[PDB]
């Protein structure tokens, strides 16, 4: 499974979904998640994230291991997203800001 981490929050560019062959991205208010059981580890989404927020589980940074279980949990509750949409208005200002998990909305 590929996992979306911190920098996606409040950026949510959704470029990653255009490339997914199986459509396993699920949508929240200000973040996206990959459903771990449906992902086929094709790695096609990882170059597409402008925020460089997607990682293979085995390369998820040490301080971001919470995201592995979070993507799994939330993929079960959020709706599927299969088409790109515009970034959140302010995506650029928040791109690179650290600690954005405190801003996640369910
Ligand atoms: S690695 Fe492939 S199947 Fe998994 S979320 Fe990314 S694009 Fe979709
Ligand atoms: S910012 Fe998030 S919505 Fe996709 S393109 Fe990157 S993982």
């Amino acid at each position: 499974a590929f996992v979306v981490t911190d920098n996606c929050i409040k950026c949510k560019y959704t470029d990653c979904v255009e490339v997914c062959p199986v459509d396993c991205f699920y949508e929240g208010p200000n973040f996206l998640v990959i459903h771990p059981d449906e992902c086929i580890d094709c790695a096609l989404c990882e170059p597409e994230c402008p925020a460089q927020a997607i990682f293979s589980e085995d390369e998820v940074p040490e301080d971001m291991q919470e995201f592995i279980q979070l993507n799994a949990e939330l993929a079960e509750v959020w709706p599927n997203i299969t088409e790109k949409k515009d970034p959140l208005p302010d995506a650029e200002d928040w791109d690179g800001v650290k600690g954005k998990l405190q801003h996640l909305e369910r």
